[PDB]
């Protein structure tokens, strides 16, 4: 990783982590945590999962209860993180938050509308397959220019790897970004603990880790996807935990809001 690897203190290391955990239950006064994102018809998962977690950490660590960090700013402005709507790099996203900073979604609201991701929408959202969205130009003022820019930064960023690092980081500091290999069987997930069994490789996908538990003897992670609440289990999926299912334990990205 381009990031330094997380080191836990002796006290953090010996915490006896519970058999289940849910970020929204751990920090009930942090309203961003249960909010599910919609990346729209743009391959910006890397920036949306990052911004969502950054928002959550503003509340779990940074003393700010309800600031939504702008995924739009990240995806348009961190040209070196990757290629905007054509995908990008979670670790570089967190580094940018530390080196450069991000405005809120009040300053720069997400530029792309709700759409239905691999299903028919009860809300009446058009299918994402109908939209042709390029990366927007980076803007350095608010969309409404009478709103003053407030640039938010982290003071440090770091990488996590493996089941214990993930559980322990989540327990102490709250949601963070992870990535995994998407196969076609993931797309129609609705319930259960996901495990890859069929379907072709479709690409890498970055998502926000929020909890863990065990369901009928099967350990899992609880993950917030970015495909709105109509996908999966109210916008979430559970996925197997412990043997890096689809690579999901191979690398997490995090940091600490100032
Ligand atoms: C991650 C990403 O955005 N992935 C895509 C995605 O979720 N999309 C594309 C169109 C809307 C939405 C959808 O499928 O409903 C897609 C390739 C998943 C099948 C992005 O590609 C990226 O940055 N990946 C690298 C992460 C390390
Ligand atoms: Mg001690």
């Amino acid at each position: 990783s381009i990031l330094p690897k997380r080191r836990f203190t002796e006290e953090e290391a010996r915490a006896p982590l519970p058999s289940s955990f849910d970020s929204a239950e751990a920090w009930p006064n942090c309203p961003t945590i249960p909010q599910i994102a919609d990346q729209s018809a743009c391959g910006s998962c890397w920036a949306v999962a990052a911004a969502s977690a950054m928002s959550d950490r503003f509340c779990t660590m940074g003393g700010v209860q309800d600031v939504h960090i702008s995924a739009g700013d990240l995806l348009a402005c961190c040209s070196d993180c990757g290629d905007g709507c054509n995908g990008g790099d979670p670790d570089r996203a967190w580094a940018y938050f530390s080196s450069t900073g991000l405005v809120s979604d009040y300053c720069q609201p997400y530029p792309f509308p709700h759409c239905s991701h691999h299903s028919k929408s009860k809300n009446g959202y058009p299918p994402c397959s109908q939209f042709n969205f390029d990366t927007p130009k980076c803007d350095y003022t608010c969309d409404d220019p009478t709103i003053p820019v407030v640039n938010y930064r982290s003071w440090t960023s770091y990488a996590l790897q493996g089941e214990d690092d993930y559980m322990r980081e989540l327990f102490f500091r709250g949601p963070f970004e992870v990535a995994f290999d998407v196969y076609e069987d993931f797309i129609a997930y609705n319930s259960g603990v996901y495990h890859h069994v069929s379907g072709q490789y479709l690409g890498g996908h970055a998502v926000r880790l929020v909890g863990w538990g065990t369901s009928n003897g099967v350990p899992y992670w609880k993950i917030a996807n970015s495909w709105n609440t109509e996908w999966g289990m109210d916008g979430y999926f559970l996925i197997r935990r412990g043997s890096s299912e689809c690579g999901i334990e191979d690398g997490g990205s995090a940091g600490i809001p100032l």
